């Protein structure tokens, strides 16, 4: 039995990384999936490694771009039919003290890890309450939406508020009869190219005082939550934190 | 395609409700499990409701009789062979606040729903560590182990101490490179013979101001989360908290 | 006996509401104090509400302003030595879901509550580490920085991001030896004049069902614990969250 | 001028002659109230008091936390010699250094009966005999940041700790619902220089790391007894169900 059968996703960020994996397992689990990024080669070499343009495909839009996710929406719905299942994983890092952050960088990781969620929140919401679809929406956060850390004061910020503004949704979609659910994962450190291309990281935070297992995770650790959180299995978890991290945030 | 291929899961309280639920998906994905129960004549149709001596046992147990879980491992072991998964659910519920709670209440209810989560989280700690079994460790807490209720005192007091205890477990695994994860899980109201007992109280726990999606959830909703928690696919995730309860927390 | 004896404090939106009482008591303990307002006279007569030039002053300042944030310190310090004590306390709300939430809302509403707070953070980490000033940053997150509210999306993605940002800057400051402390507060419903402009909104908190206590607090409530966040009896409290909020956010 | 911040308070301190409870019950005193502090040792007890004040102000009272027969004994006489009390701090407790795989149950029993138990019947009796009087009752129950981590070598403290950290909610929740006019909050201190830690060897060493403690070093008995003033007093009359942490920045990473 397919655990996605009839959902139709959308995937920001889905060409590399943590994105990528959800995307495969949502493939493989039945659901159609669009996956969206900024590069289209990479982009469209991502698409195809997944499968054929019958379960999965590659669609150029930066999460940011306000205007930009409605036709994401009617191009994935001309595809596939109704979205079911918006995955607000895009999101980029600054390593910075809040003190040493500066004002354009602070904006431009707002624009995407914040600004970028609200934006396919809002319109998922809009886009998929009321047509008995047993719609999810999985809002990318991370365990710095849990706890701080000195060198990450803009995306700490940004978690945090994708953390709480999530819970905000999924009580009005459950108040409201939507038929939407709204949650929230928090993943510890996985080895991604976000975290390949940061010299010393993956020694660093597979330290026994950063991640209690003394390694850090991979992709399908956080692919195989999102599929439980898409899926009917979870349809009274709602508002809910999902934390997948090593043993980060429980010392 | 079966989740649990391969796992041995003792399912203490695994004859009615929640616990019913879980043994029920548990050997649906592919687990031997092995239920207990006080009532050996209850316990014992419940165990063949979901299948016969190939898959699933009942076990006459306290879950607060320390002795008794020696022999509930030897008994599950040679049945099955090497515990993987000890899915602590066994608990009792008091209708008292804090200060109209007597000695003997509390006393009784923490012998089954604090004591019993640490002699089963203790032994299996022991017997399953070092063997590259995937062990996993499954404590049910409950929303009442993260927000208080005013006439359920001594209950909070247990399900916020198998929190926290959960916690020190995982991390002392994960820190020994033991192979055992350690995860808790916060079910919000379920309709069973628990809540079917307290008179109005479905309906209590139906109103928004306590579940916000307007109803009460079903046994199938925990079992589905733990049916990730005890397989492979949530190796990455220990000391962690699943709520499972219709946005309840969420405001 | 003065428990803020030398302190140098700016009260972002120290004009009304809680604002002004924080002024207020930070006044009554001996500190010296620069309030921020957008309305000159309001502010002007609020200042002298509560003291004279000598002990308290008022800036006409946004706090979404970031270059008046540098004269605002250099106004402060002109008149009073060196600033120990930021309260970014200025903030707005916005009655829309996520769903109703218009990107106008939504980008005013974070140019105060979050950008405001991030201004004042940064530059006060600047402006007071490695002084020995015994300095404290004081946020005002909110309940709603804790739990999310259907009808307050924008608020709850901006009360969040603060919650989480200030741990990080509290990391940093703890582990360089800025001798800087940074703490959120999380006041429940309060009457002020933003909630009194809500119509039915302090009926609404009232329930018991919102706030155990059956009523909402008052400004001096919020007071008296940043007087004690500021003052050197809370050296050793960094990157923590103080709730005063009559029961809201326990059950 | 200013004014004494617990004019009028009487309070119970258990465990209150060494240590934190010894801070709280000094500064309590220095902000106006009347203090009963227990503990098992009564000679280290009664000289606790004596260090503090006289007998118009600070009194010892031998008593076991574990013991609930003398909690009544306890109140009864800490109303024949100050009054109707007003403020509980639940704060005797001790510790073991065992992982849960390592816990004797003898070890589980004897921590449980202290650190919980105690502070059930602390606070059961507080809001007994403290509510529908009008004082101002505050009832302060000790738990730690192991009531919000967890700690692989302190398994059977997680869990006293955690189970304080939620049967205070719920005593707040009905305190309130009820208009007892009896606050119920839990503080949270990081590593404090106490006898408790003093004879762990290498205890502050370790909790001082960086990667434990940002701060660089643990906190000392002030730290909690200036929050423990804050909570006690109508300062905080809007105060209850909540979570007091001190600690140097150990949770916030
Ligand atoms: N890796 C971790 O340790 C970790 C831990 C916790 C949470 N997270 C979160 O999980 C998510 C995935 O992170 P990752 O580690 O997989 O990052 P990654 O390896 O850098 O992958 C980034 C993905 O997002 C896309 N992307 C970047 N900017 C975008 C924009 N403005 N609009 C749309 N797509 C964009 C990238 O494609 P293009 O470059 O072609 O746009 C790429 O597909 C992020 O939200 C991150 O904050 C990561
Ligand atoms: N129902 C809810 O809404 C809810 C919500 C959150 C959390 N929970 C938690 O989830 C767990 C299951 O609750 P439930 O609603 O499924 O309970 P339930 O309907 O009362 O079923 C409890 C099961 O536990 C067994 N049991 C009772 N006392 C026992 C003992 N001393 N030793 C061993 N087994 C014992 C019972 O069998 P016998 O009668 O034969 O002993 C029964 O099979 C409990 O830990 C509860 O605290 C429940
Ligand atoms: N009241 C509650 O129940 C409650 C609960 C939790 C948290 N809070 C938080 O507590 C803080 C104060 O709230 P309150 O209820 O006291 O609000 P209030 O009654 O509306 O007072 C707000 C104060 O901030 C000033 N202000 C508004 N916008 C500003 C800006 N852009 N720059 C500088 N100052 C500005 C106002 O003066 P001008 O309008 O003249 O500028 C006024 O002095 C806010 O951060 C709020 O989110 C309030
Ligand atoms: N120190 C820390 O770093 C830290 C951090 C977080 C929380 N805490 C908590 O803070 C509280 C105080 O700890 P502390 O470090 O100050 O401990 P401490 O220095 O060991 O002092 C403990 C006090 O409690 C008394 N006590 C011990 N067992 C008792 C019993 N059964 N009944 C009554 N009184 C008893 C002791 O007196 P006798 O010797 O006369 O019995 C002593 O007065 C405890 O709840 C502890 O768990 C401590
Ligand atoms: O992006 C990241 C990351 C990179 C490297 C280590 C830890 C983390 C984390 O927690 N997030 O969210
Ligand atoms: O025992 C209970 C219960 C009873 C009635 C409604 C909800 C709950 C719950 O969440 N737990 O744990
Ligand atoms: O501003 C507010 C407010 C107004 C009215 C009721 C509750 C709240 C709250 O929690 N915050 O933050
Ligand atoms: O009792 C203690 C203790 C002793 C030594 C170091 C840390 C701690 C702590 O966090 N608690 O609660
Ligand atoms: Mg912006
Ligand atoms: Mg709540
Ligand atoms: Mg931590």
């Amino acid at each position: 039995t397919d655990r996605l059968k009839g959902k139709v996703a959308i995937v920001t960020g889905g060409t590399l990384g943590i994105g990528l994996a959800i995307a495969d397992k949502f493939v493989e689990e039945g659901a159609k999936v669009v996956i969206t990024g900024r590069h289209a080669d990479v982009g469209e070499k991502a698409a195809k490694s997944i499968g054929g343009t019958d379960v999965i495909r590659f669609v150029q839009h930066d999460a940011s771009d306000e205007a930009g996710w409605t036709k994401l929406f009617d191009t994935t719905e001309e595809a596939f039919g109704p979205v079911t299942t918006v995955v607000n994983n895009a999101g980029i890092a600054v390593s910075k003290s809040v003190e040493d952050t500066t004002t354009e960088e602070w904006r431009k990781l707002l624009s995407v890890n914040l600004d970028g969620v609200f934006f396919g929140t809002r319109l998922g919401i809009q886009r998929m309450k009321n047509k008995g679809l047993g719609a999810s929406i999985i809002n990318m956060s991370s365990i710095e939406g849990l706890v701080g850390d000195p060198t990450q004061g803009a995306y700490n910020a940004s978690k945090g508020a994708v953390r709480i503004m999530s819970k905000s949704a999924a009580l009005d979609c459950a108040l409201k009869d939507y038929d939407v659910r709204v949650n929230t994962v928090h993943p510890g450190p996985i080895k991604t190219p976000l975290v390949d291309d940061a010299e010393g990281a993956e020694e660093f935070f597979s330290q026994r005082t950063k991640t209690p297992m003394g390694h850090i995770g991979e992709p399908n650790d956080i692919a195989w939550i999102c599929v439980y959180l898409a899926s009917d299995e979870s349809k009274f978890a709602t508002g809910a934190e999902f934390v997948v991290d090593g043993g980060y945030t429980a010392q």
